[PDB]
């Protein structure tokens, strides 16, 4: 038993200015999601059954980036789901896996539908069932682009690889709804992890999405500085129009349901994710908007006209809880709404 | 030039650290919790509820032996009533059964009537095990009883752990201010961080051949799994298990909401004055044996996450991670309304 | 074949203190003159912000009354923001400076603000180390050699020696410590201000060109800090915006007097935003508030014996202090009743 | 300009256990305050208008400790308050001076009254006129023990040593009521500054005061397992009924007045370096002591120290991380019960 270093989330970081001769409506946000799969933006939704089904994925597909269709569904409805987004004009659309029994059964219903990229999705990707799961997946479907995870070391990153993954996902306990960290006491702060998995996969050629614990549209630009080809929320998005569940009103104010896929409610038991709810935002444009300007703005300040120099161009510094307190607004009583903090 | 520095370590606590996963070839159902106490006593799970006059007497120590645990009896009560509380678990089908003794002018009377009553373990409690008192009691209780199993405590120090184990402890307890009732870092200053603490200790112990119990700070199951990947062979909990059907004092109602009682026993209350403890009230939690499926749960995940099939094979592959304060903020559920009951995450 | 990277910890002004020095000058006996570049002095080391609801005409002769400087925003007409450097300049020949973006008008309103004899620019935008800015110094020092200008802002040493290089007379350090700002929330971008200060003006240094400490000052404290770093002068909004002499309308709400205060990068400033909009305290004048940091400049001064700024940078040492330092560097485990007049929670 | 180190205050650190062969009830509390001055135990109650004057002093003394008067007041009525504490049976007693022009008359008629010692209190002592004028009472009274403060620095320790003083007394920021660091920026978190001059004092023969910030009695262990000779406190007596200050009531609540003596309301007696309010009232401070000297007896024990020169030799701290600190605290339990050396 040994520590090893110490390791940084997002809120632990901020990114050093460049010289720049770019301004942010200039920038390019074109990113390959696999070495097959162009994304216009580099955002992704959460497969959670509070988050992503075809409405959504639509959506998500219509304004460049993607959605993963969760899989607490028949495989029927799945496939439905899936075959729903391909037939709305050449929409981008992927689907979740699960480690189970009818694994193959489900992959065929979905690559049946047309889906372009399937996520083999577990709480812990490092592990048997999901390197032979993918194995599988590849010697039966050697085409099909299979995203898996999730994990947190390089040495996943690498053994995902190996198996024929052609991306990995990264994220173990950061999400909002997540409890990983506190029931199992296991997980790595995400900025670090998508740091040390990025530099691995770029030596191998295989890119990693940013999956959970993002909360504002700087999140994502460290993320994306960090290497991560995406950035994948369910919190971000789970509150908008095209989110499953009705909109709910107590005291004047409009919500939506979110909760982990481990919690109680999504499995039906000893839970690693939380259910509750969170604000009502609108139309999912609205959002992305929002959270593409503050990415270009950022690519501006990095001088990065488009995706890759920034991670090559990427410095970071470490601050403190007091830096973190001066880097959000501090001693104002905001009285007017800002469309990009909260 | 080179300049001179003021050498300070920086000792970390449960929250502090995060566990690395590791490859796994093991699911959490196919894990084993076993764990040796000591060379003769092994239990089926690696919990021990506290040596508290609000945590456990004979109620508890049978439910915790009967999950596969064990409970120790506390002193806080006459010998021949202590000895009453340790039969009454023996003689409910020969469950484990641990009792505290304590650094007194009666302590082989009690060590006795404990014996007598076939106690399996006597834990030698004291706020500072490091202590002459301590050392010369293990000694004397092993050269009367050769084979009666003996834990010393609370310490926090590997010389401590040598010094204990060469006095003829058969295991040691790690806890100086850890625990959620406890003020002694508070009013003397003194302690350290536990799972740093217990780390060290336990690392010690390895090489010692003396194995080291986690006593105190635990909340959630994952500080179990961060205190058993640092090497500790069982983990100790007084709050966790307090609010529990089983342990003393009766259940208690106020606003809609159900309470027990739960105090240090180095608190006024209980020691009836410079008190080490603070009293007060937590919530009713239940049976035990919900608690501890849950607790039980969480680290059959952990060891899963780190594709270890035992606890020996989760401590010696086990890597930690410092987290920051925002880290921390990360790995708890954030910018969400909960608004469901969660059996092992409470804010 | 670069890689992403984290190069070390960077602070902020609640981070460090100075540690005290041998001294033989008390506070009444140290001078705060300072030079904002080699050309204009200022008899103490403090400016105002250039923003629409910190620094017009009034702000600016106040602050020039008392020593330091006002820097006129650009929220305005060419021909309104000329007049409001003439107001300022015919009041006794106190200096003023005038806010300039980079933009298609930007030497249009260079040459009107010159011809109302503004003594200095400050060519204002959110990220100084881009080639806008370097070729607008470069372009404004071509037609006006002798116009003092600031360019910002920046956070790093290598956007010191490229605008110094472009022609600045004085580079502006300050990329997301304002009360208003969100540019390090929503683009991710920044370094915490201490740290900023001190790497930017140990460039300067070198180079022989000033830094201002612009923005994330709440206490006098603070402004000893980034003077003690090398900052030839502090900027501040938020300490300014409540003062009488701001614009906007004093007004009341449940026996509090506020002032409205808002990021020139809010919403509101520019009918994806990067400030925020609210109130702050009404403070009255703003000689009470300029008094309060004098005297707690002049004291850290005393503090660490330096009859002069030059002195205070050349001899300052900073420890860093954690939260829990943080926590007794303020009061505490003391129910405050009376006011302080340089000390708010 | 450039950042020395990381600085730490008592909540950043903890003392690692000692092997122990002592047990509270076995150690001595005695300290040197200066070569001449002995104490029985090692707490001083600062020099302040709302902490020490003659009853807190009589006290403090009967305890075992050492009041200092405060000279927010005539030199005469100075002189008749230490005169006081020396008549009430040969108690020891101290006296505040500051850099003025009447200084020396001052310190003449508290020689007179036959003070123990003074203190050439100001808020930076490390000055030249706090120098000159340790050379100037020195000179005059060679054998007078003398305490000058405040400072923070080991510079600051080797040049108070060499004007002669007989101690030095370390605290600039961390009383509860400064605001120091706030307003001039300058400061030392207290544990290092205790630790650094108490180290440098040890060297020369000079002991150091740690004079702030402490709040509960593991504290003061901290500040002596550091090194320092004696602890020095306000807020920790400002509310027991020896105090200066009458009892008041507010929402059944009992309240003193606290304030810093560089606050407006210390001054008026403009730019202050101390803040004015209340604090809650304790009764005597025979109870508060009682409880202080419990938990440090409980740390030496902890340490293994029958004295207080072998906890300092002995000691061993560790930092503790916020994570640490919420630990070290009682956590997760609604405390329903008083505890007589804990609040929060
Ligand atoms: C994203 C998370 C958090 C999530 C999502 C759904 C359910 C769960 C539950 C609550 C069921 N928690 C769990 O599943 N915890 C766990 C722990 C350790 C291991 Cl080793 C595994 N292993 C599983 O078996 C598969 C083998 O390939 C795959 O690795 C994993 O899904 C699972 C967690
Ligand atoms: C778990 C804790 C916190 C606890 C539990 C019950 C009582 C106390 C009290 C409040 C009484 N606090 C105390 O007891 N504090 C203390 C401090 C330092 C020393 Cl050295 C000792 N030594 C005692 O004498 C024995 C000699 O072996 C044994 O070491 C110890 O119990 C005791 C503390
Ligand atoms: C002080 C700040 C925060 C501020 C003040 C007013 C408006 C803005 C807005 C909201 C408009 N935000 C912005 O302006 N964000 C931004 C991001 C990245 C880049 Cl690269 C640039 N570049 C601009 O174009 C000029 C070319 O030199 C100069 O670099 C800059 O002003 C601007 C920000
Ligand atoms: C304990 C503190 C905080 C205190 C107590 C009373 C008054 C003050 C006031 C508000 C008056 N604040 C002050 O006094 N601030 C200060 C700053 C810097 C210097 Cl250099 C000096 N020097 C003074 O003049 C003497 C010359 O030796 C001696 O050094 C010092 O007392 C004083 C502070
Ligand atoms: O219940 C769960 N426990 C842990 N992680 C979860 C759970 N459900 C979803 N996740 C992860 O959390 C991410 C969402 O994080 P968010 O964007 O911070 O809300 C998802 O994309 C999954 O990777
Ligand atoms: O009053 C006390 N002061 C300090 N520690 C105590 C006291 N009473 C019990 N303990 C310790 O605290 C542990 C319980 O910690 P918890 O599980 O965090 O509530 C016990 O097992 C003892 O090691
Ligand atoms: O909307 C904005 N976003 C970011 N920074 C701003 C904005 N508006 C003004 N600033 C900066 O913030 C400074 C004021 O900071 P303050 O003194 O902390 O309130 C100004 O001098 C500018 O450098
Ligand atoms: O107004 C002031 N400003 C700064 N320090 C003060 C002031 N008045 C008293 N002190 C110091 O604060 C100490 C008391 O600190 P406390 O024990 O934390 O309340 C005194 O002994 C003085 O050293």
């Amino acid at each position: 038993a040994r520590i090893l270093k110490t390791a940084y989330t997002f809120d632990d970081v901020l990114l050093v200015p460049n010289k720049s001769e770019v301004l942010p409506n200039e920038v390019s946000l074109k990113t390959q999601l696999t070495k097959k799969i162009q994304l216009n933006i580099p955002l992704m939704s959460a497969s959670m059954d509070t988050v992503t089904e075809s409405k959504m994925a639509i959506a998500m597909a219509r304004e460049g980036g993607i959605g993963i269709i969760h899989k607490n569904m028949t495989i029927e409805d799945q496939a439905r789901e899936v075959d729903r987004v391909k037939r709305s004009g050449g929409l981008l659309c992927g689907a979740s896996i699960g480690v189970t029994n009818d694994m193959m059964e489900r992959v065929d219903a979905v690559v049946k539908a047309k889906v372009d990229v399937i996520v083999l999705d577990t709480a812990h990707g490092h592990s048997k069932g999901v390197i032979e799961g993918v194995k599988r997946i590849k010697a039966k479907y050697p085409e099909l682009q299979v995203i898996a995870g999730n994990i947190a070391t390089p040495e996943a990153v690498r053994d995902l690889a190996e198996a024929g993954a052609d991306c990995v996902k990264v994220g173990i306990g950061p999400g909002s709804i997540c409890t990983t960290r506190i029931v199992a006491g296991v997980g790595v702060p995400q900025l670090t992890a998508v740091m040390d998995c990025a530099e691995e996969g770029k030596k191998l050629g295989i890119p990693v999405i940013a999956d959970g614990g993002l909360k504002y549209s700087g999140d994502i630009v460290k993320a994306l500085a960090a290497g991560a080809c995406a950035a994948m929320m369910g919190s971000i998005f789970a509150g908008c129009e095209e989110a499953p569940g009705a909109i709910e009103i107590y005291q004047g104010r409009s919500y939506k349901v979110y909760r982990g896929m481990g919690s109680l409610g999504a499995m039906a038991f000893v839970p690693e994710g939380v259910e509750g709810r969170i604000a009502y935002k609108g139309h999912l444009a609205d959002t992305i908007y929002q959270l593409i300007g503050g990415i270009k703005s950022g690519m501006g300040y990095l001088g990065a006209p488009t995706l890759e120099n920034l991670y090559e161009n990427a410095n970071f510094v470490v601050q403190t809880s007091a830096g973190f307190r001066e880097s959000h607004p501090h001693d104002i009583n905001i009285t007017k709404e800002a469309p990009n903090y909260s």
